């Protein structure tokens, strides 16, 4: 699997397209009741990821409904994240007693279309990131969505904004070349509803057969 490369009580579930014969749980389906077919496929699938990675942590097939800002809602002591792009549909699921949050992305390995790196990223993040970064890989594509896992993580626990200004971000690769950690810095306040405040998220990235794949879990 891709995202098993961005990932050190945890279990995940990936799939590449959009299978046939899949459907919504009933209580999923209003959510999609009047959706166009390609957010009504996505929608169905990272479900059924989600629903194979929440098997595997002894958790009954359960609807995941979404809240109020869109985020997700986990079965009782699960944490998770979903994400869904061309070509990829992943998800990612813990153990509430063990891990803390989770927050994962996935993007076409392309460039950014013009004008979206200046909305994305902080200044030191495009100055730096190039000479930390092999070189043709698209680095501004893995930042925007190291800030996407980022806030996937953030959000569960402060249910509160955080903007793309907010955190800053530096990276590290691998010997490999294609792979490496990151480590997400909020630069507002990091109170959560329960526990530490936030200040650091550590993180992974990897680019894969076309894909950008970053991944945040939080011990708990
Ligand atoms: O594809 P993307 O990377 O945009 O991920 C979107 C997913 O992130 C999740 N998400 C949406 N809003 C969120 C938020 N505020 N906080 C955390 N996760 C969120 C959802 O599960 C969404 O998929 P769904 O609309 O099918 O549930
Ligand atoms: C440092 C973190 C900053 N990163 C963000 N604040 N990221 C978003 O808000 N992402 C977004 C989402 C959530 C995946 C859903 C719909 C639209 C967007 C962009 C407008
Ligand atoms: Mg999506
Ligand atoms: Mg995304």
């Amino acid at each position: 699997t891709l995202v098993a490369s961005v990932l050190p009580d945890l279990a995940y579930a990936e799939l590449y397209s959009d299978p046939p014969g899949l459907t919504p749980l009933p209580e999923e389906a209003p959510l999609i009741a009047r959706s166009v077919a390609k957010r009504r496929n996505e929608f169905i699938t990272v479900r059924h990821c989600a629903r194979i990675a929440l098997d595997q942590l002894g958790v009954p097939p359960a609807p995941i409904l979404k809240g109020d800002k869109g985020e997700p809602c986990w079965p009782d002591g699960m944490v998770g994240s979903l994400t869904h792009c061309a070509g990829y549909r992943g998800a990612v699921v813990g153990r509430r007693d063990a891990v803390r949050s989770v927050g994962i992305d996935a993007e076409p390995h392309d460039v950014l279309p013009n004008g979206v790196l200046d909305a994305i990223s902080l200044p030191a993040e495009r100055a730096d990131m190039p000479r930390t970064m092999p070189a043709a890989l698209h680095w501004d594509r893995i930042l925007f969505c190291a800030k996407e896992a980022t806030y996937k993580a953030w959000f569960p626990l402060t249910k509160r904004w955080l903007g793309f200004e907010d955190a800053h971000i530096t990276f590290e690769t691998d010997s490999t070349g294609w792979t490496g950690r990151f480590v997400s810095r909020i630069l507002i306040d990091g109170s959560t509803l329960s526990g530490p405040p936030l200040t650091t998220l550590r993180g992974r990235w990897s680019v894969e057969r076309g894909l950008v794949l970053t991944a945040i879990v939080l011990a708990g």
